């Protein structure tokens, strides 16, 4: 869990909130948690927790388990997910989510 930047009842609303498959968005997770609260420098340390390869970059085949940085457990994303959030957050069409174009997507 987190915990570093987000608050747990924060986060736990958010997750059951949209927590079924192509319910959420990824502009609809800030306002019941609060990421666009946070700095682009704390919105950071929670890529850290997302990158599975340790590349420096979130592909989709790790962008797929946004739900499982948060609640650790649940499903993954779906092909009306993933690539929005990707399409939210890259916009520089590579497939993978860096952490200088992820807080651009959080706050604005
Ligand atoms: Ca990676
Ligand atoms: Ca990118």
């Amino acid at each position: 869990s987190l915990t570093d930047i987000l608050s747990p009842s924060d986060i736990a609303a958010a997750l059951r909130d949209c927590q079924a498959p192509d319910s959420f968005s990824p502009k609809k997770f800030f306002q019941i948690s609060g990421m666009s609260k946070k700095s682009s420098s704390q919105l950071k340390e929670i890529f850290r927790i997302l990158d599975n390869d340790q590349s420096g970059f979130i592909e989709e085949d790790e962008l797929k388990y946004f739900l499982q940085r948060f609640e650790s457990g649940a499903r993954v994303l779906t092909a009306s997910e993933t690539k929005t959030f990707l399409a939210a957050a890259d916009h520089d069409g590579d497939g993978k989510i860096g952490a200088e174009e992820f807080q651009e997507m959080v706050q604005s």
